[PDB]
C-alpha cells in the first residue's frame, strides 16, 4: 500500500484532479481548543494515501485548504463532524461540500446502533481496520509505520463506503434527507467550536 | 380579555394574516404523530388576539391555514417548531420551510440556563405567566372548554415578542447565521422524525 | 354514605346490578407479607361498603359471589394488584374485569401520570386525597379519614369507565382493551407466582 | 441441510401439511414502520428449511399467509411479538395460533436471565447458531450463503425447543400460564404497531 | 422542660428506669472526622436532658452507666449512627438496644419513608422540624431551636416503641426484631472498622 | 474424585461423623416460594462428596435434616443466606451453627470486590471452578455427569476455605464480627423468606 | 438602603478598597468562559457597600479593578473562587494569586451538610436571605434592574463576615494548613478549566 | 532475570539510593488506610533492579527507607502518589513532599485517551507488559510469593523511563507549571483523604 508521507502540506495537487477526496485528521485529543491538530490524511481513492503531518503551531496549508474550498470536490469523512471542526479552527476554512459516513450510515445501516468505521468496513467491505493506534502520540515528529499504516486506513476505503451508501440512500428513497444533514453538518461543528458540544440543539431537552 | 376566535376545521379567510410573520401552534392528543391525531392548530398575527382552529379526526384538508403554511413570505414562528412541523407535515401534507424557533433561540441565546420551555421564556422575557393546566387534557373534545380555549390560545399570543427578543439576542452575540442554519435544517428534523429517526440524534458520535 | 361491615357483606341486595366498583387496602404491595385488610365495594349509586378482613381470615362468601359471577363486571383501578391479593386471599380469581389504569394508558396518550389521583380530577373535577394510603390499614378500628378515602377509591369508578368506553370507542381500540382486560387476571396470577418484577412480553 | 430459497413465496404448500411450522423474518431493522420484511423463513421440523425473500413494497404472498393464517397449525416462533408485528404489518393478517420460545423460556428456565435464541439453542440442543448475519443487509437483492444458512437457523430447531419447553411447562404446572401468555401475544403485537411498542401496558408506571 | 448539661448528666436520679431514649448530635455523619457533640436522654416523661460534649472529652460517668447497665433498654431511631459514635467516643457499646427505625422496616411495610419525622407523624400526630439538623453543633452555646430539636429526637421514642411493640406482636416478627436488635451493635462496630458502605449479607 | 449420587436423603451418616460438614444447594432458581429445591450436595472435606436429589414435593430428609440440626457440627455454606432459606423452606430445619466463606472474604479478602467462590477458589487454593453448568435445568430427573461434578465442586473445598480463613480472620483480629454475623445469618435467611429479600434492614434508606 | 455604586468598565479609583481583603463575585452570559462573556464585576469593602462594576463586550482592561486583583497585600475573599478566577483571568489576562473561597471553606468546615452554595451558608451563618431569582437572567443588558443590580451586590456584602466565622471553625476543627493549601492550588485549578480541563478531577484515580 | 533484592523491616542501607530520584510503590490489604494496612514498600533506582520491603503488623518505624522519604533532595517518582502518599505518613508519620506523579502527568499529556492506568501507559510509552494477576493477593502473607514479588518489583522498574517521556511531554505542551501545582498540592490531596474527605473533589461545586 503506497503510502506518501508529507510535512506541512501537499507538495501539489497532481493526485486530487478529482471530484470527491476521502478525508481523516488525528490531533492530540477531542478537544479542538485544546488538542491540536496533528495530521492530515487523504486519499482520491486509487488505494494510496498521503499522510501530511502537521506542525505545532502551524498556520498555513495552502494545497490542502485549497481542496477544502473547492466547492467542485466532495469532501468525504467518516464522523465529518470531528474533522471540519479541527480542520476549520486550524487553517481558517470551512468546507461547505461533504458527504459522511457515519451519518450516512445512520440513515441506511437501521439494523444495528453500531456505526464506527471498523464496524462499517468490516460489513461493507470485509475490511479489517485495526484500532491499536489510535491512542498513540500523534504529535511525535516520526510517526512509526504502524501509526502511518493506521492513518491511512481511515481515508483508504472512504470512497468504496460512499458508493455503497449512495446506493443504500437511493434504494431506500432517503437522499434528500442526507442531503439536508450534509448541508447543516459544517455549522454543526462550527456549533461545536463556539461551545455548543455537547448540546443537542434540535432537542427539547 | 384576550379576543379569542374559535373556527372549526379552517381559518375562513386569511384577512387577518396578510403579514410578515405568524406564531403557529398545535395540540394534539400525545407526542406521537403515527398515534395522536392533531387536534387544534392555534394562530396570532401578533396583536393580542388569537385564533383557535379545531381540526376533525380524519381532516385532510385546511386550505387557508395551508396557504399560510406554505407562503414562502410568511416565516412561520413556532416555539419548538420541532414537533409542530411534523404534525401539520402528517396531517396536511405541507412542510413549511420558512421558520423561526424561539426554543432554538433560546438555547443560542439563554446560555445561563438550562430551563427553555414556553413558560419559562415568557416569564423571564416578558414578566407572562402561563398555566400548564390544560396541557393535558382531552384536545380531541368536540367542544373545548375556556380553560383549554385561553390556554392554546396563550401560546401563540407572545411569539412576536419573544422572537424580537431573541432577535436582538442572536444579533448582539453574533449567532444570527447560526440560527439561520438550524432553522433551515428545522424541517428535516421534523421528517427525520416522521421517518423513524425521533429518538435518535442524527449528528452525534453514538 | 358508608355501610361499614365485618368479615363479609351481609347480603347481595345493594348488588343485583351489571358492574361493581372494588378496590382492596393492605398492609402494603407484597401480597405473601402484607395481608388483606379492607375491600371496598360500589354499585356507582355514590354510596359504598367497607369491608374489614381479619387476620386469617379465608372466606366471605357474599363478597366471593360477586367476584365470581361472570355478569357482574368488576371495575378496577390498577386490578392488577387487587385481583392478586383478592385471589390469594380467598382462592378466587375474578375474570370479567375492566381497568381504568390500562384504560387511561391507552386513551390518555398526552400525559404519563395515570393515578387515580390524577385521573379523577381531569375526567371529572374530583379531588381525591391520598393523605390515608400510607396508613395502618390494619386496625381494628378504622379512622373516618380512613373510610371516607377507602370509600372514594370505588366511588367514581362506574363515571370512569364510561368515560374511557366512549374514548375507546372513539380511538377504536375497544378490542385492544378487551385482549388486555382478558389477560389480566392471569397477569395477577403470574405476579403470585413468582414473576411480578418480570414483563413476561419484553425482549429483556 | 436443505435450505430451499425462494422469490416472493412459497411455490406451494407440498412440504407444510403438518400442525405446526416454524417462522422468523428478516428485516432493515426492529421498527416495522420503517425496516420493511425483507425475509421470511420456515421450517416443518424435518431439518430443512425455505428462506423466502420479500420485494420492497410486496403487500401479498398467498401460499404463505395461507399457513399463517390456517387456526389448525401451530406458528411456532422465538420471540413472535417481533414476526407477528411485522407479517400482519406487511400481510394485513395476524396468527392467532402461536407458540414462543422465549415466552416459554422465561416461564421454565428459572435460573437466568438469558433468553436469547442462541443461548437456549446452545443450552438445550447443543446447537451454536452465530450471530454474525443477523447485521446485515436483509434487503439485498442476491442473500449472501452466510446471510442464508443463518436465516434458516433461525428456524431449524424451533420445533426441538417447542417439544422440550412443553416437557418442562407440564413439569412444573405452567400449561395454562403459558396458553394465556401466548393468546395475548397478537394484541401486544398489535399494541407495538399502534404506538404502544416502548410501554409495559400493564405496569403501575 | 429540657435540662442543659456540660459533659455528663449530675446523676441518674431521673434514671431509675427500665428503658431509656437516646440520640446524638456531632459535626457529620463520619465517627473518625466528626466529633459528638451532644447526647440527649429521655426517661419518657415528656422531659429531656440535653448534655453538650466536649472536644477531646474521653469520658462521661453518668451516662456512660446508663449504657452498660444490662438492665436498661436503650431505645434509638436509627441506632446504628448512635452507636457507632458513642462507642467511638467514650468506649463502651450498648448491648441491650431498641431501634424505631428498624422496627418501623418490620411493621410499616405500606410505605419507604422511615424518617422519624414521618414516623412522629403518622403514629403520633407530632410534628419534627429538621430545620437545625443542619447547624453547628459544636457551637459552645446551642441556640434555643438547637436545643428544642434535639429534645425533640428523645422525647417520643418510649411512645413510638410502644406501638411498635403493639404492631410487632400482631404481625409476630418479635422474634425477627430481637434479632436484629442483638446483632445492630456489631452492625456498628463494622462501620466504625471500615465496612460502613458494605452490606455484609448481601451476594455481591 | 469420588461423588456419591443418592435419590431423596443419605442412606446413613457414616461418612458424617464430624465436626463440620460442607453444604451447598441446587435449585431451579434465586426464588425459593417459586423455585424448588432439585440438589443438596455435601462434602466432610476427605476429597469426596455426596450429591442427593431431591424430588419435586419432597417434604422430608430425615439423614440431612438430622446434621442440619446438629449443634455440636457446624455448616460451612459459600453464600449460605440462600442455602439456610431453601433447606429451611424446604425441609422445616433452619440451621443455628453456621460459617460462611463468603461473609468471611467480605472481611478478610479487603484488597477486592470480587468474593464469589470461583474467584476465592482460584486466589486461595489454585483450584479452578467451572460455571458452565450453573444456568441448567437442576430438576432433571437424571443429572449430567458436568452437572453432578460441577455440584460437588461446590463443597470439596469449603473446608480448606474456612480454614484459610480462619487464619486470617485471627490475623486480623476480627473473628468476634464474623461470629456476629454468622449468628445473624440465619435470620437474614428467616428475612428473605418472609418478605424483605431486597431490604438491607440495617440500612439509613 | 443598601448603598450600590455602579460603574461602567472599571472602579473610578481605590478610594474604598485601600484595605486588606476585598469580597469579589461576577456575572456573565453563562458557565463556559470561552463562549459566555464577563458582563458584571462586584466588590464590597465589608462595611456594607457594594460596588457594581459593567463590563463591555470585548473589554479587555481595567487596570483599577485589575491592581486590586493583583496586589499580594490584599486577600480577594470568593464564594467559589473556582468560577471567578476563570474568567476574570480569561478576560483580564491576570490570574489572582492571594485568595479565600466560602465554598471551599464551608466543605472543610460544615461536614453536617452537603449543601454548601451561597444562599444555604448566608441562611445558616448569618440568618441573611439570599435570593436567586435575578441568577438566570441577561447580565448582558445595557441598562441592569434594581433587581439584578441588588441581587449581584448581594454576592459581596457578606463574604468577609463568613469569611471570619469559616476562619474561626478552621482554627477549631484544625483545618488551617489544609485551607491554605487548598487556596493555594485555586488558581491552578482555575487555568486547569480555562486550558481544557474543567470536566476532570485531576487528582482522581478514574 | 531481573535482581529484586527483598528486605524485612526496612533497607539494610542507603547504597543503592544515592540518586536524585527514586520510584516508590506500595503494596496493602485494600483501599481504605485506616483499616487496611501497610504491607509492602517497593522501591527502584530506575537502574533495572528493585527493592521489596516487607512491612510488619503494627510496623511504625523504618528508619532507612523514612530517610529517602523525607529528603527533599530527592524525587519521589509515584504513579498515583495520592495512595502511596497517605498509607506511607499514616504508617510512617512523615509526608513526602518532593514528588512526582505518573497518573497526573499522563492526565495532562495523553490527551486521547481515558486510560491512565500503569499497565495501559506501560504498554503504550514502553512497550512493557504489566501482569496485574498478583493485584488481587494476600500483601499481608508472611513469604510473598515469588509472583507477587516479581509484580511488585513490576510497579517501580519503569517509573524513571515514564517520568523521562511524560517530561518531554509536559514540555512540549507547555504545561510544566500546571503539573508542578499539581504535585505541590497532592501531599494536601493525600492528606484531605486521610482526615475524610476521601470520596470528596474538595474543588468541585457540588
Amino acid at each position: 500500500t503506497e503510502i506518501r508521507v508529507h510535512q506541512g502540506d501537499l507538495p501539489n495537487l497532481d493526485n486530487y484532479r478529482i471530484d470527491a477526496v476521502a478525508v481523516d485528521t488525528e490531533t492530540l485529543g477531542l478537544q479542538p481548543h485544546r488538542d491540536r491538530l496533528c495530521v492530515v490524511q487523504l486519499s482520491s481513492g486509487d488505494g494510496t494515501a498521503d499522510v501530511i503531518q502537521i506542525a505545532k503551531g502551524q498556520k498555513s496549508a495552502p494545497n490542502l485548504v485549497r481542496l477544502l474550498s473547492d466547492r467542485d470536490i466532495t469532501k468525504i469523512f467518516h464522523f465529518g463532524r470531528f474533522d471540519l471542526a479541527i480542520l476549520a479552527h486550524t487553517f481558517g476554512v470551512m468546507p461547505d461540500v461533504v458527504f459522511c459516513t457515519k451519518i450516512a450510515s445512520k440513515l441506511t445501516r437501521t439494523y444495528t446502533d453500531r456505526h464506527g468505521l471498523k464496524e462499517i468496513c468490516g460489513e461493507l467491505l470485509n475490511v479489517n481496520i485495526s484500532k491499536q493506534q489510535q491512542s498513540s502520540d500523534w504529535a511525535a515528529e516520526t510517526l512509526s509505520r504502524a501509526q502511518i499504516e493506521y492513518a491511512a486506513s481511515d481515508v483508504l476505503y472512504l470512497h468504496r463506503l460512499k458508493d455503497i451508501f449512495e446506493e443504500r440512500l437511493k434504494r431506500e428513497e432517503r437522499e434528500s434527507v442526507a442531503k439536508a444533514c450534509f448541508q447543516f453538518l459544517p455549522m454543526r461543528a462550527n456549533l461545536d467550536l463556539l461551545g455548543w458540544s455537547e448540546i443537542d440543539i434540535f432537542a427539547h431537552s
